[PDB]
């Protein structure tokens, strides 16, 4: 297998409270926005990173179930799902400007081994990590 | 923002199981495996893209209480976290030796109007897409 990750899930509460937190908070670009069917394909990526889309899924129907819906929800809300690392050239910068636009954060920058981190949360109560190496 | 998704997370069931899985069934080479305090901090990926880690995370203590654990292991074994999507050259050719390999396909090759898509499940219960470029 010669395989790539051209895309990663993020689930979210609400499609449109989290394309605008994406773009207008996290200062991503919309890769795709277009209904197909009864389903929203929301995509979004960071500026001039071409090859990897975060997709913004909905956790609600018809997706997913009753009781499921229910039981992910809560565990999104309580900030269970951490998607990743974001690697920034300067994590106090990038920090600031974040803090700026309403961004909260789990955790505030911190000195670490060999670079700067942070946390921050999305809309839906989602973790992301931001490192700068 | 200028940024790049360094690492993305697979929440795990077992971490054994996981490393197994993505190493022996889809070939990921191991990037990272430490322990940091309580945590094992186990990262694969492509071999081809190193600039990408996926972080293997234990869904369980210490990270995560008892009734969290509980109630998220149960949703990870129903299929509830996709994961993302896996670009490969052609679909239908690498389906057939992951199929060979042990790997469980919830969708078989289908064309889509980007190309063909399948997708498949790890060892917890998680899914991928499986995607090509292939009209």
């Amino acid at each position: 297998m010669r395989a790539r990750l051209s895309h990663v899930t993020i689930p979210v509460l609400d499609q449109d409270s989290a394309k605008a937190f994406y773009t207008e908070k996290l200062g991503f670009e919309v890769r795709n926005d277009m209904t197909i069917g009864e389903l929203r394909w929301l995509t979004v990526g960071p500026k001039d990173e071409p090859e990897v889309e975060m997709v913004l899924r909905k956790v609600g129907p018809p997706e997913y179930d009753e009781e499921t819906t229910a039981h992910f929800r809560d565990l999104i809300a309580k900030g269970v799902i951490g998607v990743g690392v974001l690697h920034v050239e300067n994590t106090r910068a990038t920090y600031e400007r974040l803090r700026q636009a309403g961004v909260t954060f789990v955790q505030e920058p911190v000195k670490r081994p060999f670079g700067t981190e942070a946390v921050f949360r999305d809309d839906s109560g989602n973790w992301f990590s931001l490192n700068d190496s």
